[PDB]
């Protein structure tokens, strides 16, 4: 599907070499092309054109460093292609350039195409490829921008990337998980592709680290900026706009801050007004001051010249909050402003705004996360407001709990955010951290591979059939600890994504093709297999990032009553989210006023709900690319035949949430205040309000599945549903028969004991085996399970599993 460009053959043609040379000379007489060349000559990269081309041509691996917007992303590919065209060998060029995000690959390809007076794709010189969407350029003498995830998928079809002549790894300083994997794969590939050219592009600082990693390959630095960008710190912002508000290693950095705090304020009084110093003193460092950002936006639009504004906020909750804060003011209601949120989980079509140039006198305001730190140009942006924070994952190998929080930005993220301005004219960057904070920021973020769960890392290593997982880890630039990888290996075995021999099962292959964590991937996969797609995607969307319920400090009683109403008799916090989501979808189409009244009455965040709606569409796209559904619509009827069956849904939840399994403790007393639990694997002992099942003294089964755990030593259960004992039997771990004696019992993972006929254990072993055969046949050419067949081997297997799950027995 996405391998169309890769699977082509690199076959240079002398006739096309002559056509490209003549076309280039014709371009040099075209007005629109000349004006683009005028802009290109202003870029710092243009002065280095001969040095860059000569160095890439003389060395297999090259490290190029330069400031943000120096021109690396849009120019280096063109310098390679145009040099080949001018030498009469343009058709020998098949250049692939990676971007960290899909919006970058699209916008950079459109910009390069425009710089060449061409449309993007359509068999022209430049195009892009992302998941399930492409504008492909011609076969030979072409440039293809894509995401690093696209190249990783390509390595499954051709581990040598045989038809690619140049591969340009951009933003390598952004040490994301996929980029570190790809970079290690490229390093191993060099000896197998002596004809391949590799270009590494990187921000000035620490660029030597990547040279050293690739055998001390030569480096070349592009100096300078195209335009100046003035930097303002928090004290400068408050002074300029006269703002008046309302009045382990990180632990020691805070002590340094607290120790230097009084002396910093003293020196701050010699340079700034006493009013602004008092405001800095009362600024809170735990959250971004969105009211300050709103006041700064007002000042820019009312006092500064035309130019778009780009705001960097940690996450979606801040973006929607600021968006509503602006839209509640009369000034921003008019069409003289266009306020555009930007989030990676938004649909691609919503993201493709922000690029259309604003007409004179109209102010564009983009509210983004760190997705906009990369080339999402545009750029008619003149003003950058850096909230000073970034959403980071932090994984504690103990308790196996990952925490997402708004951390202080690194100096690299700040420089990337400042660089978004000054791409076409002088700009301004406003940082919402004070000068003392700036001195205590890190140079770079910790690489993501050192601070996240590594289940996707191991699936990725395994699916590409490169080497053993131990040898590949040792080849990474920054290898993670062995204990973190074993925990991921252990988790993948409990999900049955790996077998006992640490080898991929058929399920693990499909999970490795889904770009989400395997627990979520297994849930949406079985939501597609069991034809209960829509409610499962809603549940999967709420397990990451969060549930839509917002319970103020005093409203627990009333909110619980509203939640038990939405729970009906499901005894399931996850189906409560389904019912809340469904009620919101109805109230949303009945006018914006009904939507607000519905969310207020049931203690719901309409902003979180909209995010859940966006993520459901992204999950369906993932299943489409993996061949498990026939369309991108989560409510497609062909994937929702069983969406009204609570038993099948609860089984799919269990398929995703195992081994997070909890046993209910029954108290002999009739009046049981709350429910006693124990999980033996965490080990939780209590269930936390506002859980629907807090006061439930009438459970149908003695087993619960859960997801969220709290980092505090006290072990709570945030959400849970009662699960059938046969769901744990089928979707669980190892099965065993035990004698009482004179009474046969079944065990799942030793600790889950049941009073069932012993032959059920043999049945589950056979149904698990049939399920593997079903998934194995899906590996070659994946197709959805055609449920209308009924008299099919795949439908009989899934029906037998569903029939076993649909069993009421305890």
């Amino acid at each position: 599907r996405d391998s169309e460009y890769l699977l082509q053959e690199n076959e240079p043609d002398a006739t096309l070499d002559q056509q490209l040379l003549e076309d280039l000379q014709k371009k040099k007489t075209d007005l629109r092309y000349i004006e683009m060349q005028r802009f290109r000559e202003k870029l710092p990269s243009y002065g280095m054109q001969k040095e860059l081309v000569n160095m890439i041509d003389n060395h297999q691996v090259t490290v190029i460093s330069g400031e943000t917007g120096c021109g690396k992303t849009t120019q280096v590919t063109q310098f390679i292609l145009d040099n080949y065209i001018e030498r009469g060998k343009g058709s020998a060029c098949r250049i692939v350039c990676t971007q960290p995000r899909r919006i970058s690959a699209i916008s950079v390809a459109e910009r390069v195409a425009a710089e060449r007076a061409e449309s993007c794709g359509n068999g022209n010189s430049t195009g892009y490829q992302i998941r399930l969407q492409s504008r492909l350029p011609r076969k030979q003498g072409s440039i293809l921008y894509c995401t690093t995830g696209i190249i990783l998928q390509w390595l499954q079809s051709d581990p040598h990337l045989s038809s690619v002549s140049h591969i340009v790894l951009d933003e390598i300083h952004e040490r994301n998980l996929q980029s570190d994997v790809l970079m290690t794969v490229v390093k191993d590939l060099l000896s197998y592709r002596p004809d391949l050219k590799v270009v590494l592009m990187s921000a000035t600082l620490n660029a030597e680290k990547f040279s050293e990693y690739f055998g001390n390959c030569p480096m070349i630095h592009i100096p300078g900026f195209t335009f100046p960008v003035v930097e303002y710190l928090l004290e400068d912002i408050i002074e300029k706009i006269r703002y008046v508000p309302e009045q382990q290693e990180k632990y020691y950095y805070e002590a340094i801050y607290k120790e230097r705090w009084p002396g910093y304020l003293r020196e701050l009084r010699q340079r700034y007004s006493a009013s602004t110093v008092d405001v800095v003193e009362m600024m809170d460092d735990e959250k971004v001051d969105l009211n300050l950002i709103a006041a700064l936006i007002r000042y820019i639009v009312l006092e500064e010249e035309d130019g778009a504004i780009l705001v960097f906020l940690p996450g979606w909750d801040n973006i929607s909050t600021l968006h509503d804060l602006l839209m509640s003011q009369v000034m921003f209601k008019s069409d003289k402003f266009i306020i555009i949120p930007l989030h990676s989980l938004m649909p691609t079509v919503n993201q493709t705004q922000v690029f259309k140039r604003t007409p004179p006198g109209v102010r564009k305001i983009v509210i983004a996360t760190n997705i906009a730190e990369t080339s999402i140009t545009i750029d008619d942006v003149v003003y950058v407001i850096d909230g000073g924070k970034i959403k980071e994952t932090h994984f504690d190998t103990q308790n196996n709990i990952s925490t997402m929080s708004a951390e202080w930005v690194s100096k690299a993220n700040a420089k990337q955010r400042k660089g978004r301005a000054g791409r076409v004219q002088p700009g301004h960057c406003y940082h919402l951290y004070n000068s003392l904070r700036a001195s205590l920021l890190d140079d770079y973020q910790l690489p993501e591979i050192l601070r996240t769960p590594l289940e996707e890392l191991c699936l990725q290593i395994k699916i590409l059939r490169l080497g053993g997982i131990a040898h590949f880890l040792s080849r990474l630039m920054d290898p993670p600890s062995n204990e973190a990888v074993l925990l991921s290996i252990k988790h993948l075995m409990e999900l049955n994504a790996l077998d006992k021999q640490e080898e991929l099962t058929p399920l693990g292959v499909h999970l490795a093709r889904l770009p989400v964590e395997p627990h979520i991937g297994k849930m949406i996969l079985f939501g597609a297999l069991f034809c209960c797609l829509d409610p499962v995607l809603t549940i999967a969307a709420s397990l990451s990032f969060k549930d839509p319920f917002v319970i103020p400090l005093g409203k627990e009683k009333v909110a619980d009553a509203r939640r038990k109403e939405l729970a009906k008799d499901t005894k399931s916090d996850h189906l409560t989210v389904v019912n809340a989501f469904k009620g919101w979808e109805k109230a949303k189409q009945r006018g914006f006023r009904y939507e607000k009244d519905y969310c207020w009455e049931y203690f719901l965040s309409s902003n979180t709900l909209q995010m859940l709606h966006n993520m459901k569409g992204q999950f369906a796209e993932h299943l489409l690319g993996a061949g498990f559904v026939s369309s991108r619509n989560p409510q497609d009827p062909e994937s929702n035949i069983n969406s009204d069956n609570e038993k099948i849904i609860k089984a799919v939840i269990c398929a995703g949430l195992y081994p997070k399994v909890a046993k209910i403790r029954l108290n002999l007393g009739k009046k049981r205040k709350m429910v006693k639990v124990y999980t033996k694997t965490d080990g939780v002992v209590a269930i936390h309000p506002k859980s629907v099942n807090v006061e439930q003294t009438e459970f149908n089964y003695n087993w619960l599945i859960y997801h969220l755990k709290m980092r505090t030593s006290s072990i709570y259960l945030y959400d849970c549903t009662e699960v059938s004992p046969y769901c744990l039997l089928f979707f669980g771990g190892d099965i065993s028969i035990q004698k009482d004696n004179d009474q046969e019992t079944i065990a799942v993972d030793e600790w889950i004991i049941f009073q069932s006929p012993a032959r059920i254990a043999h049945l589950v072993k056979e149904l698990r085996k049939e399920l593997d055969i079903l998934l194995q046949e899906k590996i070659e050419s994946p197709h959805p399970v055609d449920w209308k067949d009924t008299k099919s081997r795949d439908c009989a297997v899934l029906s037998a599993i569903i029939d076993l799950i649909k069993t009421q027995e305890k």
